[PDB]
């Protein structure tokens, strides 16, 4: 499923993400576009092998179960196939205990370096929130 900006803002608001670890809603749907450009269905091959899925582009490396990621872990107790849901729960729950690692939303590389800083407000204007 491909979801509209406030489409995805108003499902990240009702599963509890805004303010969710002091991270504001926009921070949430601005890393969402350049994570997957709003697509749950979105992939990525990373360097060392693991596999990056969905929406907020959850990594295989400690995250989710894809049993192609030699030595690594599944905290979010799933398959990462359920990460590419056009329900976007699973991504949520697992999102909130990534963000809650240590180095808050710095966990996403395109967040630190697209989304940190920035008029975030902007993601959720016009927005029937
Ligand atoms: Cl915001
Ligand atoms: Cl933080
Ligand atoms: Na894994």
């Amino acid at each position: 499923k491909v979801f509209g900006r406030c489409e995805l803002a108003a499902a990240m608001k009702r599963h509890g993400l805004d303010n969710y670890r002091g991270y504001s809603l926009g921070n949430w749907v601005c890393a969402a576009k350049f994570e997957s450009n709003f697509n749950t269905q979105a992939t990525n091959r990373n360097t060392d092998g693991s596999t990056d899925y969905g929406i907020l582009q959850i990594n295989s490396r400690w995250w989710c179960n894809d049993g192609r990621t030699p030595g690594s872990r599944n905290l979010c107790n799933i398959p990462c196939s359920a990460l590419l849901s056009s329900d976007i729960t699973a991504s949520v729950n697992c999102a909130k205990k990534i963000v809650s690692d240590g180095n808050g939303m710095n966990a996403w590389v395109a967040w630190r370096n697209r989304c940190k800083g920035t008029d975030v407000q902007a993601w959720i204007r016009g927005c029937r929130l």
